[PDB]
């Protein structure tokens, strides 16, 4: 099978982890390493249990030599160091475990410069550049204040690659179902679009992993990594995406500018209703617009004419009005801003959807596939969004704006009230 793997398996045996009550063997699969059922496994069956003696979470770093130096470090930044360290110690408890870990995954955080150009104009590129930088800065500060100062516990030098490796390992393997633990045994299990439960990890301490599906002897055991993450998120967290169009999202960001002459009043309205000066709205394919997206767009576009809605008078209704629509000019202003944003963005990509789809018709490499799939999707959501507001621009008059809703209760045709008024 594999020297490293065989050694890793025998290691867990002596540990008592893998014994006779273990219905699965490690095997080499299309997705790397994975757990293959040694015999017909049924639903909710426990595949394996690992001793907390073998975790690698914040607690683990606390009870080690570097427990004190990281005493005030964020949970993750602490495990990043713990990982790098134990990976060097040729006597660590995870010696055989580290000989199983991939030196790199397909997560965008490892992509080369040319690879990244395949995500040109995409939001995923923006997000990955942002994440990459942040973790760089945070980890460079770690070297200065913990890696260098303590030359006794951190002998060997620590490079960025070491940093991203630990960050990557951490972000593609840890289980947050408790919220940041690494379990050497069930660490292998892979993701499948088959599974649709997304909850199969408990303990009686240890790690009980129960196969959500019914696998036949010989076949692989999968699980759902995260029913809610978007492809952009899957692509970054792990090195893969699904073909499922409903995984394609694109997030819009709106904010009440301080350059807005009404910033103060608007910010008040926003916040009194659960929104901040800056708010992000996630837009998924074939899904309906997030609640709040429109009222916030109308609040942004408010402007002079409808400014009277920002008086203490409506503070208890302003949001409702924002939800029903303000005025034809407000509605028409926001629609253009949004559609222009989408057209502008759609222009940032270097290929058309027809092209990406022809590309998917052939054989693409891991990372290229991800890029192409990701960008085709983003273009779809962007195009959908533009479509939605295009309709709105046509129905721009079918809505009943503030004023009309006002004169709805005029009651011109009542009674000759003057008869009565003239009776007293
Ligand atoms: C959760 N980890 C499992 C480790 C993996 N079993 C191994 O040891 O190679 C992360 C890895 O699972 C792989 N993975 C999980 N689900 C899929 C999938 N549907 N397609 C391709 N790779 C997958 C990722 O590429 C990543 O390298
Ligand atoms: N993020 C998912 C799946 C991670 C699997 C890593 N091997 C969870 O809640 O555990």
């Amino acid at each position: 099978l594999s020297p490293a793997v065989q050694t890793f398996w025998k290691w867990l045996q002596e540990e008592g982890v893998i014994t006779a009550k273990t219905p699965v063997k490690a095997s080499v699969v299309t997705e790397g390493l994975g757990l293959v059922a040694l015999k017909d496994i049924s639903r909710n069956d426990v595949i394996l249990q690992v001793p907390k003696r073998l975790w690698i979470n914040p607690d683990a770093v606390a009870a080690s030599e570097i427990g004190r130096v990281c005493s005030e470090l964020k949970p993750w930044l602490s495990v990043i160091l713990f990982l790098i360290r134990e990976r060097s110690r040729e006597d660590s408890v995870w010696k055989h475990y580290f000989g199983i870990l991939p030196q790199e995954t397909d997560s965008t955080i490892y992509w080369s410069e040319e690879e990244l150009q395949e995500l040109q104009g995409s939001q995923l590129l923006k997000t990955t550049v942002s994440v990459k930088e942040y973790v760089k800065n945070e980890c460079l500060k770690l070297e200065q204040e913990i890696i260098l100062p303590n030359k006794r516990l951190f002998p060997d030098p620590v490079t960025l690659d070491d940093f991203f490796w630990a960050f990557g390992i951490l972000r593609s393997r840890a289980f947050s179902r408790l919220n940041l633990v690494v379990v050497p045994m069930a660490d292998l299990i892979n993701h499948s679009a088959g599974v649709t439960t997304e909850d199969h990890a408990y303990e009686v301490y240890l790690f009980s992993l129960k196969s959500p599906l019914s696998v036949k002897a010989g076949e692989q055991v999968y699980i759902q990594y995260d029913l809610n993450k978007s492809n952009a998120e899957l692509a970054l967290d792990y090195g893969f995406i699904e073909p499922n169009e409903n995984r394609h999202a694109y997030t819009l960001t709106l904010e009440i500018s301080e350059s807005d002459p009404f910033f103060d009043d608007k910010l008040d309205v926003a916040e009194s209703n659960g929104f901040a000066q800056t708010a992000y709205f996630d837009i998924f394919y074939n899904r309906t617009l997030p609640p709040g997206l429109l009222p916030y767009l109308r609040l942004v576009a408010l402007g002079g004419t409808d400014a009277f809605l920002l008086e203490s008078l409506f503070r208890d209704t302003i949001w409702g009005h924002l939800e029903l629509s303000v005025s034809r000019d407000n509605e028409e202003l926001l629609c253009k801003a949004v559609r222009e944003a989408c057209k502008s963005a759609l222009a940032g990509y270097h290929t058309t959807i027809e092209q990406d789809r022809e590309l998917k018709e052939g054989n693409l490499d891991s990372r290229l596939a991800i890029a192409v799939g990701i960008r085709e999707g983003e273009k779809m959501v962007l195009q959908q969004i533009d479509g939605i507001f295009e309709q709105k621009e046509l129905e721009l008059d079918q809505l009943e704006y503030y004023q009309e809703r006002r004169l709805k209760d005029l009651g011109l045709c009542g009674e000759n009230g003057d008869i009565l008024e003239n009776l007293y």
